[PDB]
């Protein structure tokens, strides 16, 4: 098992890069219900009645209409942030990063990326959902709309501002940005870079020199393209990684069905059906069943709409959490640790998702870890010095200075050292000669 | 269109400061309800009745307290993060920066910067609301709280712990303090700095270096005293800018006029008064039409106590997001993307604004980009020479080392760069003198 | 009072360490409520009419069990972000630390640390309330879950799927990890590293040169040891310092104790007893006063659940929040203002705590600071002299750069400047010499 020492330390000798993918939702469907369509259908005896019930019906629609432009706004937040749409890159000659399962392709009309052409078939809607029944009984056309809502019990759904294609766009535009013009592309202009450079400035930013990157460009090329390939495979086989925007379908048409399912209840009277108990019973009875009906299919509709608020309020904070990621972590580089994916974050790239988004984290990890014996200071000449970079080593007789973060014994010289103290306060400290420059 | 290269990279050689105001809802209105008295109101014999019911009044009235409470704690986190309230500087002789605008004046009683003169002015409450109502009924006295309660249907609105003032005057300590002692004020003791110099260690922050500041202070200040201005003018154009802080408001107002008007429904009775149906019905047979009456003026208040819940959850999130910011953007400098406004966050000023906070972000963004050959390193006696802050461009003929973030030309020399490899392994090195410094 | 001026600038000329104790609630009790136990208890009339009110039931009882499920997520989510175990370390021999406050100990079967084992008992359960009746109902026995529930009205309380020695065991791995391995076992293998080096590494994070914790290692192990012993005693005394948690157990056994009750409620009928009612009354006359407690006893079931999701929103958040603050704070080192305590942040322990964690945040404030002429630049030779690093001091006759953070006046040489401009552009430029290292 792993021990405490106070004189050795652990430095990696190499690395691995990881790409680990996150799911987050970011909408839901705008579905919405008509509260005087539900409770009384065609029937005018039940309608001058639940107009007595006072503005109980207006508050309950108003609750929906709210949910339904939030989920405008929420996706609007998370994939508007730029708008200045880059071009596609043409020129597929970068330093071997292969982009093409993230980047789009004209060999297919939805102009989606091979990851994002999984991600809309992994979710999918039932036959059973009267979402997609009431899609079938418009048939595209607008005219319809109030014919069809009154065959699904006053059910409608409205149709999102920005279409699959937009957010595809948008998504598009900020990953040719990324790949061209780097971090800073979203903090003003298009100051287009070279990507390998890109990367080594990013090397810089968690510790590691951009040496490592050039001599090891092929190297890490290949890591990129081999963990870009593997999450692919990774979300086609695992069934229940989308479970986070599956979840969110699920939960809205269990929600529905049930709604409609408890018109066919009696709530303590004769009859679930109006025109059969104003039948039976004259004027002046008939009043006190249907006044049952009515309470019962209030409270109905008002658990349906307090639940849709507590589950839009949960999204709400995802879309939130969602936009701030893409801020952080594709326009820029987090050091904020676990915000974007494990290690230490380098950069991602965006995917869309059906009422959702998939961020794509690339991360570099140290790997092949070594022990070495650490002082915390060098005495030479009575003066005490201290490494300006990096950690002081020994590799057995010699001492030597390293990266933190990469292997690399450099000589212990006035450049890369700073000095103070007299050599006599420094617990620990260690006499080896440091050489000139 | 952009397009990438793989040997070109662009520089800007210009910049220019902009000022992004935030608006964010901290506070709602301290509003209550009785349950006792909306329902029934002097009556004696409905009130026998509704004890039956238990304690269905009693959570109701317990939930709103909750809420007010909430409100106070959600403006003091925000607000009271500095208590330490640091004096007005007297001196009006910085290096060109005109705080005039932020800063409060002596010209009016209020004491209020004149951007909080205009923000206080754009939100306004309708005379026909009852929040102002129930205050005409006062006259400030607190004895009449029951009577006006009684006259308002039991509405009761309760005064902010924290006054307008006292929220001013939090304010102006946290901006005297970051335009007197930096980010430091908020991480220890009032730590004194020159604001030109306090400038000019937060552009080191954002990799500009000092430099820069120093030969373009006049500049710099320009810039940033127009922003101020600018900021004044489109708030007091644009009139949907306050709407977040406006929605809040009008959202409450709505609610209770629903409620109120609810009480002149019968939900199914002879009439929605108690004295009425008391009256014209025999005490065997009232107590069926006065239970459908008290049965509907519980779910109307019940309703409207769950919307507040939910609408509490957002200004308390909003409220967290909001002291967060002022930690984060006001406290310090946030390397968080667009946490702190578009560009590079440089510092920002806090502003007092009705159940609000309006955050003026200061930020660094490059303009006037040029294109430069790059290369990512440098051959010279058959050692490969790496930038140590920095990167390679040509002038055509010639080569040089800039700033990524300001066009500043310097000959390549041991003291800004770095030597590793044999010159064999860099794809793309060039072969260009190194000097001796 | 603080004033400013255009010349003078403070710098600390020493350091106290603090540590702020940060509570947040991470989970609820398992609560869940039967639908058709609470209503009709044992009554066979009352079921069969409780079956024609539709879906009610079924929702209620789902949606309490969703919260039990988010209680085990969000605990996993905070303290299962690592399970790589690491063994305590038995080498008592730090320099200086003494962690025995943090770290369990063997003297009792517990495994708890001190700290640990005072908050445990800080928050406790009352025995009038029904969480405690139900366990002493069951005593371990899982068999008699039924016959428990049929006597407290249905109530049931689940198990937690991680005990609190669980919960115990990950928390030492986290401190474990730390201590021995430093922010980079939370980002990769448990690369081991001194804790006096990890210390230096950290200080340099905060602007402070590792040369302040090794000439003051001992001075700075005291302060750290003193700030551990002190944050005991103030938890001991103060005894509203966990409310936090102990407000969300207080507001859970209050909303039980209402809901059962309310039981006790006739909601406008004959009596609140099933068979009283059925036994004075026939059956064409008992079905009108049964179908007014089914309704009333649903709404108020119906109150319960409602209120309980808008509490496990709270929840949630604050448990997305210890998680993001234990991977910011505990795994790495945030520069966040104010999110890992009051001053900069250095590291951080996590303790454990009953359905909520104890943040222990240790942050570097600087103390005793003194007054101290300052210009923005040299003037050598006609070139202007910028420092490189830290701020440059006049003390008295002579001129000095020293650190931002800690006095330490340094001859202001080349190696600690950079030169730029003629010397005719810098407002402010104070001619001194520059020597040559
Ligand atoms: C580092 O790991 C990679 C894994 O792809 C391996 O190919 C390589 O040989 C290892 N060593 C070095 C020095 O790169
Ligand atoms: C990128 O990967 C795909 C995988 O199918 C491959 O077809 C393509 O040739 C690769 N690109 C290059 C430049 O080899
Ligand atoms: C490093 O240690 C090995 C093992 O003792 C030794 O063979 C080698 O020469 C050492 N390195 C140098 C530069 O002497
Ligand atoms: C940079 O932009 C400012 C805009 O105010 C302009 O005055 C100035 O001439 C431009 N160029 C330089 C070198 O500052
Ligand atoms: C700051 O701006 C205001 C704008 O009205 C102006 O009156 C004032 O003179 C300015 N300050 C200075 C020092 O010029
Ligand atoms: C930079 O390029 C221009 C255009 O060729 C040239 O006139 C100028 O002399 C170059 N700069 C230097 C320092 O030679
Ligand atoms: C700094 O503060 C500590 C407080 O513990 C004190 O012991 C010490 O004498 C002070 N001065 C120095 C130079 O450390
Ligand atoms: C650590 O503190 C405890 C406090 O009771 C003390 O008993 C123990 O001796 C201390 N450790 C050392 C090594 O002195
Ligand atoms: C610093 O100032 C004091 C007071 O004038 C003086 O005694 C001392 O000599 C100065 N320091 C140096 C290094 O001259």
């Amino acid at each position: 098992c792993v021990a405490y020492s106070n004189n050795s330390i652990a430095i990696p000798t190499n690395f691995t890069i990881s790409v680990t993918t996150e799911i987050l939702p970011v909408s839901m469907t705008k579905t919405s219900v008509d509260c005087t369509m539900y409770i009384c259908g065609d029937s005018t005896e039940c309608s001058n009645l639940l107009l007595q019930y006072g503005s109980f019906c207006t508050q309950l629609n108003r609750a929906l209409t709210g949910i339904a432009v939030e989920q405008d706004k929420n996706t609007q937040e998370v994939f508007a942030q730029v708008k200045q749409i880059y071009c596609t890159p043409p020129i597929k000659d970068f330093g071997g990063f292969n982009f093409s399962q993230i980047l789009p392709d004209p060999s297919k009309p939805s102009k989606r990326s091979p990851i994002e052409d999984l991600l809309f078939n992994k979710v999918t809607l039932a036959d059973a959902g009267f979402i997609k029944q009431y899609g079938d009984c418009l048939g595209d056309i607008a005219a319809r709309d109030l014919i069809c809502a009154q065959k699904f019990n006053g059910l409608t759904v409205l149709p999102p501002l920005l279409t699959d294609e937009m957010i595809a766009q948008y998504t598009s535009a900020l990953l040719a940005g990324t790949i061209t013009s780097g971090w800073t592309f979203g903090a003003g202009p298009a100051l287009q870079i070279p990507f390998p450079m890109q990367m080594a400035y990013r090397f810089n930013g968690i510790g590691v020199t951009q040496n490592v990157l050039y001599e090891n460009q092929k190297l890490i090329a290949n890591q990129f393209n081999s963990a870009i390939g593997k999450i692919q495979d990774s979300l086609s086989s695992t069934p229940s990684a989308l479970g986070k925007l599956q979840d969110v379908v699920n939960q809205n048409a269990e929600a529905l069905n049930t709604l409609v399912k408890q018109l066919s209840s009696n709530f303590g009277a004769i009859s679930s059906v109006l025109n059969d108990i104003l039948s039976r019973l004259d004027p002046p009875e008939a009043e006190w069943q249907i006044d049952r009906l009515i309470w019962g299919r209030l409270q109905s509709l008002q658990t349906y709409v307090t639940q849709q608020l507590i589950r839009a309020a949960e999204i709400r904070a995802s879309a939130n959490l969602a936009a701030t990621k893409m801020s952080e972590c594709v326009l820029g580089q987090s050091k904020r640790v676990d915000f974007c994916g494990k290690g230490y974050h380098l950069m991602s790239f965006p995917q869309s998702a059906p009422h959702g988004v998939v961020f794509l984290h690339v991360t570099y990890v140290p790997a092949q870890e070594k022990n070495f014996t650490t002082a915390p200071a060098i005495c030479h000449d009575g003066k005490a010095h201290f490494p300006r970079e990096g950690v002081f080593v020994s590799n057995g007789t010699h001492w030597f200075v390293t990266q933190r973060n990469f292997y690399e014994p450099q000589i212990i010289t006035t450049d890369n050292t700073f000095v103070s103290g007299n050599c006599d306060v420094v617990i620990g400290i260690v006499n080896n000669t440091v050489y000139d420059p």
